[PDB]
């Protein structure tokens, strides 16, 4: 059955992704999130090896849900006549990073460093599994407030990773790179890195660096908050206008600002508990 297995609780929210509810698995009381997507709202379709037309997000979530990681895992999914329903892990207690930054303002560099490292690890894991997320942003990251662990959500704008050009983008504009705004073309990794620079800026300044198309393609970064020279240098590198001037994940993680990261548990103790 569909909803004998899961006890549905309140609506967590809704939007372009569909509608997400809090829930419990009856057989063991595991916290779950239950996401409902209308078939008419799905542009990206895939198929499972067994031959079933599933949304691309299910295909992508299956590729990244083996083993432990900083991605929210797909536990199960159901097809209904007009919709699909995804059963996903749910940290408890949990707050999304957008909501967290709105509440606390700019994050201390120590906390931004831990958070940003964990996002890098999660994106690297996705990339190793053949998956490009394509909508990396604060609203798509959940913080397990007790464990200090960050978790990626929402692969509904994602794609299989390839080495050829993407001419489609359906993620968040203000996190979209200047080469997409100008040419409607990007490559996966270098665009991921740009969105990562938007995130890091967001973390340490408390808001995104660019509002309009024109500021994105001018790509000049003004700091409104006191930020360290090393942190400003990493941001500016991630947000280089030419894709080929951007760092690899390795170069980011080997950056001087990224040295001596707190563990998730220490992060929760110092900063979240």
């Amino acid at each position: 059955p569909l909803e004998s297995q899961y006890q549905v609780g309140p609506l967590l929210g809704s939007g372009g992704f569909g509608s997400v509810y809090s829930g419990i698995r009856v057989s063991d009381n595991l916290p779950v999130a239950i996401k409902h997507v209308e078939k008419d709202r799905i542009s990206d379709w895939g198929e499972l090896p067994n031959g079933t037309r599933v949304p691309m997000e299910v295909v992508l979530l299956k590729k990244v849900s083996s083993g432990f990681s900083g991605v929210i895992r797909l536990l199960d999914w159901f097809e209904r006549p007009d919709s699909f329903v995804l059963i996903l892990e749910r940290p408890e207690p949990v707050q999304d990073l957008f909501d967290f930054i709105t509440e606390r303002g700019a994050l201390q560099e120590e906390l931004a460093r831990s958070f940003f490292w964990q996002v890098l690890e999660a994106v690297r894991h996705c990339h190793n599994c053949g998956v490009l997320h394509r909508d990396i942003k604060d609203e798509n990251i959940l913080i397990d407030l007790n464990r200090g662990e960050l978790k990626l959500i929402d692969f509904g704008s994602g794609a299989l990773l390839k080495d050829t050009v993407y001419t489609d983008f359906d993620g968040t504009r203000v996190y979209s790179p200047p080469e997409w705004i100008r040419y409607h073309r990007y490559h996966g990794r270098s665009a991921a890195v740009w969105s990562l620079g938007i995130l890091l800026y967001d973390m340490v300044c408390g808001d995104i660096p660019f509002e309009h198309d024109e500021e994105i393609i001018g790509g000049q970064v003004f700091f409104r908050q006191r930020v360290s020279s090393e942190c400003q240098h990493l941001i500016r590198w991630c947000l280089a206008l030419r894709p080929s001037d951007r760092p690899t994940f390795e170069e980011i993680q080997n950056h001087p600002w990224m040295q001596d990261v707190l563990l998730p548990q220490e992060t929760a103790e110092i900063h979240l508990h």
